[PDB]
């Protein structure tokens, strides 16, 4: 197919409202499980012509994958998306909007920039207990409220592929090598210029653009909407810019 020069996956599927919604993963480690629970509502609405239009309850993966890692500690993709296909997560909204059947637990923060909600600071919660029990309100029983893909793959390393399998089957999770220089993002194209590893992070790539010639990665960020563009950031493409092109992992419903 031929690419277009740019892609917005909220453009192509507006219907399917949890394109556009930014999360926040709180004082925990789980953007492993928020990019996967975001590029899997995006795609069980997308893949499914907007009949299944739910927000995945991050809180259920990120307490119940036993195969995932280590919790709010960080995680792993590959398994984060095994977890979809072969157990299925349950709808849950934010902690604030508290709709589904299992919210998340923790409470909107700052990461490391200035805003309206409290800062994050340093400390991490304990990672919640599996509780496999929706709440009180919602009248669907927990194991009734799964969803479920049928597969799971990582993307090859090459950035046209990326852009064909998004264009086609909707965003991405995709990992990278976080620098203490992503922690002063504002706005703009990001690429690593000053600082130290901090390990890695785990987003959601929508599509991509280009500015004054410069390619970029049009993502989705865990950390609220005050952080970045909106929650958004724009990271070079083409150079495997922190690894950017080489974790890319996804998966269908069909
Ligand atoms: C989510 C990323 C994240 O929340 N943060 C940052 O990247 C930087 C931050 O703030 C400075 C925040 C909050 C931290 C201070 C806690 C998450 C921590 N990252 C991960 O889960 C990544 C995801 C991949 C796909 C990029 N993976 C890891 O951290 C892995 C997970 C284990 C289970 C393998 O852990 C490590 O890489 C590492 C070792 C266990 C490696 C043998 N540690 C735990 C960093
Ligand atoms: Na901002």
């Amino acid at each position: 197919v031929e690419i277009p020069s740019s892609f917005d996956s909220r453009k192509k599927w507006p219907r399917c409202k949890s394109i556009a919604t930014i999360r926040d993963q709180s004082r925990c480690g789980s953007c492993w499980a928020f990019g996967a629970v975001e590029a899997m509502s995006d795609r069980s609405c997308i893949q499914s012509g907007g009949k299944q239009n739910v927000e995945l309850s991050a809180v259920d993966l990120l307490s119940c994958c036993e195969s995932c890692g280590l919790g709010c500690e960080g995680g792993i993709l590959g398994p984060a998306w095994d977890y979809w296909v072969k157990e299925g997560i349950v709808t849950g909204s934010s902690k604030e909007n508290h709709a589904g059947c299992e919210p998340y637990p923790f409470p909107k923060c700052e990461h490391h920039t200035k805003g309206k909600y409290p800062p994050c600071g340093s400390k991490i919660y304990k990672t919640p207990r599996c509780k496999q029990t929706c709440q009180k309100k919602y009248k669907t029983p927990y194991t009734q409220d799964k969803h479920r893909g049928k597969s799971s793959y990582n993307v090859k390393n090459d950035e046209k592929a990326i852009q064909k399998e998004i264009m086609k089957y909707g965003p991405v999770e995709a990992g990278f090598t976080v620098y203490e220089d992503f922690l002063n993002y504002k706005s703009g194209i990001y690429k690593h210029i000053t600082g130290e590893t901090l390990g890695g992070h785990a987003i959601r790539i929508i599509g991509w653009g280009v500015e004054n010639k410069a390619p970029y990665w049009l993502i989705a960020n865990s950390w609220n909407e005050d952080w970045g563009e909106n929650g958004y950031f724009r990271i070079v493409r083409g150079r495997d810019e922190c690894s950017i092109e080489s974790e890319v992992t996804a998966g269908r419903i069909n």
